[PDB]
């Protein structure tokens, strides 16, 4: 009974100066140097290896540790520019990828890339996935959480995905990795239960994410009591604030996808 922890982290991050928030946001956290894949998107290198985005390294850091391990079909829910699509491109166990997302104005489009296995990636825009009827996948990866200063807000916005990603765990995919938003509120917390009662897994959380979010990734390599995994977030986050000195990030090498196509 009473308020979460995660509720006393975001009321405290709430009530942080402007100053005091944005050097909270990233301290101790693993961030990947962007530097080369910034001047390779603007100069058009497709070539490189560079990943469209930072959640290559987000998935890479979950797959690595075996929380997931794409194959067959990979559906990629909320692909952006294709960061988590292109890297599942690169599993030696993957045949296809799909990527949903929505695009249009103020939001990321599908980028068309070379890195490893490119010919398998098929990434379609204009697609609002909670009014897309689910597809057999035997990989489902789901990547999408708007944040909001109300943990309500968010509250429900997890809860949103979770009924919608609830639909296509029940086509089969045994393989999976989904963005939970907001899993310290009691709603999410108990839907969550629910969910790994049926479908497995546990969450984790990726260091990789700013400390200005408590989003964790529901993934089906995990195990493990959620409401524990939660609260051991909740405490780092928050013994990571009101610190005396800052010693900011952890830099860490980005990832590298290669180049070529992948036989069919
Ligand atoms: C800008 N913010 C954001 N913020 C808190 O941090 C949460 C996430 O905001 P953010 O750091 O802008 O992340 P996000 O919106 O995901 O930005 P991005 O898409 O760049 O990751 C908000 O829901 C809010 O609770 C803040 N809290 C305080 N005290 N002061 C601030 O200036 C801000
Ligand atoms: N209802 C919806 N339908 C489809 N896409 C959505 C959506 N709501 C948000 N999105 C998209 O989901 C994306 C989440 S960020 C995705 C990053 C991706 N994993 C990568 O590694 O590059 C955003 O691009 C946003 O535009």
């Amino acid at each position: 009974g009473g308020r979460t922890l995660g509720e006393q982290w975001k009321e405290k991050l709430n009530a942080m100066g402007k100053e005091e928030f944005f050097s909270y946001r990233k301290e101790a956290i693993l961030e990947v140097d962007r530097t080369e894949a910034r001047r390779a998107r603007r100069e058009g290198n497709k070539v490189g290896g560079h990943p469209v985005s930072r959640g290559t390294a987000k998935l890479r850091w979950l797959v690595e540790r075996r929380f997931v391990q794409p194959i067959g079909k990979v559906v990629d829910l909320g692909c952006g520019r294709g960061g988590w699509s292109y890297y599942a491109a690169t599993m030696k166990n993957v045949q296809e990828v799909r990527g949903y997302t929505k695009g249009g104005p103020g939001h990321e489009e599908p980028m068309l890339m070379q890195s490893y296995g490119w010919n398998i990636v098929t990434m379609k825009s204009g697609v609002d996935v909670f009014y897309k009827p689910s597809e057999i996948s035997d990989t489902l990866l789901c990547d999408i959480g708007e944040s909001s200063p109300s943990a309500e807000i968010e509250e429900q916005r997890t809860l949103r995905i979770l009924e919608m990603v609830s639909d296509w765990l029940s086509r089969g995919p045994k393989e999976f990795c989904i963005k939970i938003l907001c899993p310290y509120m009691p709603k999410v917390i108990e839907k969550l239960e629910s969910l790994q009662r049926r479908f497995g897994g546990g969450l984790v959380r990726v260091p990789l994410s700013r400390n200005s979010n408590h989003e964790m990734y529901w993934v089906s390599g995990a195990s493990g009591n959620i409401v524990h995994a939660v609260n051991m977030t909740s405490q780092v986050l928050i013994g990571r604030m009101d610190k005396k000195i800052w010693k900011g990030p952890k830099y860490e090498e980005d990832v590298n996808l290669g180049s070529g196509t992948r036989a069919v």
